[PDB]
C-alpha cells in the first residue's frame, strides 16, 4: 500500500456534514464509508441518506447513539437512498425506507478490520474509506484546530468517524462536526506511536462495507 492515500483526491468523498446535535455519528461513520464504496465500485460520487439510518437501523439507538456496523448490515441487508431523497433532519423518525421509493444504492456485507492493529486499518483505507471509532470527549478533540493530532485523549471510544486517507505519520479523518471544525471538517490523527489501542482508541472498532 501506498505511503499516502486520501480518498478525497480520488473523488470517493462527499462534502463534510455536520451531524448537529443528534448523537448520529455512527450513521454519518457509515454513509461516509457507503458514499467511497460506491464510488470506488461504480465511479459516480453519491450522498447517501444519514437519516435513512437513523430512523430505520433497529438496533441503533437513533439520536441517542448507535453502531456503524449495524447500519452497514442495514445498507447491505436493504439499501439505502439518496441524500436528497432522505434527508438528514438531525432527528429520529420512523422509518420511511418503504415510502421513499427504490433504494438508490446496496452493498453485499460488511467487514470487520482485525481491531488493534494499525496496519489492518491502514490496508483497509488503501482500499476504501472506513468507518472507525475514537474519544472525542476530550477538550483537546473538541477544540482541534488542525495539525497532526497526537492527543491527549484516552481510548474511551465514543465517537463514530470515517477514515478516508492517511500518510506516514497520521490517519486522516472525515468528521461529522461540520465544515468548520478541525481541518476544514477533517483531522489527521497521529499514527505509528505503538500504542495497539491508537491515538484516541483510532483502532478500536472499524468497518467498511463490501460490495461485489
Ligand atoms: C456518537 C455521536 O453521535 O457523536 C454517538 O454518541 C454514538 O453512536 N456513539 C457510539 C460509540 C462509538 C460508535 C464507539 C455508541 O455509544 N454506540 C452505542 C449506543 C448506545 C446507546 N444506548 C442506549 N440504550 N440509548
Amino acid at each position: 500500500i501506498p505511503e499516502y492515500v486520501d480518498w478525497r483526491q480520488k473523488g470517493a468523498v462527499t462534502p463534510v456534514k455536520n451531524q448537529g446535535s443528534c448523537g448520529s455519528c455512527w450513521a454519518f461513520s457509515a454513509v461516509v464509508t457507503i458514499e467511497g464504496i460506491i464510488k470506488i465500485r461504480t465511479g459516480n460520487l453519491n450522498e447517501y441518506s444519514e437519516q435513512e439510518l437513523l430512523d430505520c437501523d433497529r438496533r441503533s439507538y437513533g439520536c441517542n447513539g448507535g453502531y456503524p456496523w449495524s447500519a452497514l448490515q442495514l445498507v447491505a441487508q436493504y439499501g439505502i437512498h439518496y441524500r436528497n431523497t432522505y434527508p438528514y433532519e438531525g432527528v429520529q423518525r420512523y422509518c420511511r425506507s418503504r415510502e421513499k421509493g427504490p433504494y438508490a444504492a446496496k452493498t453485499d456485507g460488511v467487514r470487520q478490520v482485525q481491531p488493534y492493529n494499525e496496519g489492518a486499518l491502514l490496508y483497509s483505507i488503501a482500499n476504501q474509506p472506513v468507518s472507525v471509532v475514537l474519544e472525542a470527549a476530550g477538550k483537546d478533540f473538541q477544540l482541534y484546530r488542525g495539525g497532526i493530532f497526537v492527543g491527549p485523549c484516552g481510548n474511551k471510544v465514543d465517537h463514530a468517524v470515517a477514515a478516508v486517507g492517511y500518510g506516514p505519520n497520521y490517519i486522516l479523518i472525515k468528521n461529522s462536526w461540520g465544515t468548520g471544525w478541525g481541518e476544514n471538517g477533517y483531522i489527521r490523527i497521529k499514527r505509528g506511536t505503538g500504542n495497539s489501542y491508537g491515538v484516541c482508541g483510532l483502532y478500536t472498532s472499524s468497518f467498511y462495507p463490501v460490495k461485489n
